[PDB]
């Protein structure tokens, strides 16, 4: 929350999550419809929501279409949020160690970044 800042924590398998801070220097908007990793086979953006169900409010995460961010923006992939989930760990992992992840986006975009790996 101030720069690009961003993490992955790690599982022992099937699967596990990649977050970060995001944001957009064009003049025209940015959309974010994946990523893409060493540590990951399967990699999807999802949300978490709050949603009514007995009237009574209820939390949990969901597969999106895509996030997005206007032009001079930012957005956070918060884990009370935004996300990646991952599936079909192709790597073990040790913790302190990075993961090189590459962030899709609307047409002929993807943006290469590279984030440190937590366990939890």
């Amino acid at each position: 929350g101030s720069f690009t800042e961003g993490w992955v924590r790690f599982s022992p398998g099937p699967n596990a999550a990649a977050y970060l801070t995001l944001e957009n220097p064009g003049d025209l908007p940015l959309r974010l419809v994946g990523a893409r990793t060493p540590v990951a086979e399967r990699v999807e953006l999802h949300e978490t929501f709050m949603r009514e169900v007995e009237g009574k409010k209820v939390m949990g995460m969901r597969p999106v279409p895509f996030l997005e961010v206007p032009p001079k923006g930012r957005v956070e992939l918060k884990p009370g949020g935004y996300h990646f989930m991952l599936l079909g760990l192709k790597r073990p992992l040790k913790a302190g160690e990075e993961v090189e992840l590459d962030l899709l986006f609307a047409g002929g975009k993807v943006l290469k970044v590279v984030l440190p790996v937590e366990a939890r």
